[PDB]
């Protein structure tokens, strides 16, 4: 098939966080049928970065999220073509982040172009102090709205000394087929789990791996 058991991917990133510009690039290698993947970033322009890397964290990867029980798999399905999302992430102290991606696929490795811009972030908050932890697990919901998917997420930020920030993401997936070798999912989740492995330089390298596994609700039903 064009995703393979094994896959490779290359990214490369530009934005700016507070009028802060800055470029990453990174490549990796994961197991799409898996949900697993690792990524190596380098930031390449701009670094160090005078803010948490966290909140880029989460824009550096839908092919390698395991899709359960059948679920239909609009990502996988939207190759050769490839598919590009979109999103807004809100947090509850002021920042809002948005990202741009396009994914393509060329010559059997993953592509992944994504624009940032960050801004409002409070100048004393811990994401521009630099007073972040890394991220929780956390639950996707995603759902088909005008042929092609959007997400819903919550999710909380780890800080020094023990709290939490929480931020809102809403997130839409649009095809690059015009829904013709697509068949298109009902109501399902994504869990997923971000860790960093390892940074040096003031996080101008990060290593970061992610499982994600897609599933519908299990739960019993009464209808």
């Amino acid at each position: 098939e064009l995703i393979k058991e094994n896959m490779h991917m290359k990214l490369y990133m530009e934005g700016t966080v507070n009028n802060h510009h800055f470029k990453c690039t990174s490549e990796g290698e994961g197991k799409p049928y898996e949900g697993t993947q690792t990524m190596r970033i380098k930031v390449v322009e701009g670094g160090p970065l005078p803010f948490a890397f966290d909140i880029l964290a989460t824009s550096f990867s839908y092919t390698f999220i395991n899709h359960t029980q059948g679920i239909p798999d609009f990502f996988k399905q939207s190759f050769p073509e490839g598919f590009t999302w979109e999103r807004v992430t809100t947090y509850e102290d002021g920042g809002v982040l948005t990202a741009t991606q396009d994914t393509s696929l060329q010559d059997g490795c993953l592509i992944y172009n994504v624009k940032i811009r960050g801004v409002n972030f409070t100048s004393n908050g811990p994401v521009m102090q630099k007073k972040t932890l890394g991220w929780e697990a956390g639950t996707e919901m995603l759902y088909p709205a005008d042929g092609g998917l959007e997400g819903r997420s919550d999710d909380a930020l780890k800080l020094v000394g023990g709290g939490h920030l929480i931020c809102n993401l809403k997130s839409t997936y649009r095809s690059k087929k015009p829904a013709k070798n697509l068949k298109v999912p009902g109501v399902y989740y994504v869990d997923r789990r971000l860790e960093r492995i390892k940074e040096a330089d003031k996080e101008t390298y990060v290593e970061q791996h992610e499982v994600a596994v897609a599933r519908y609700c299990d739960l019993p039903s009464k209808l």
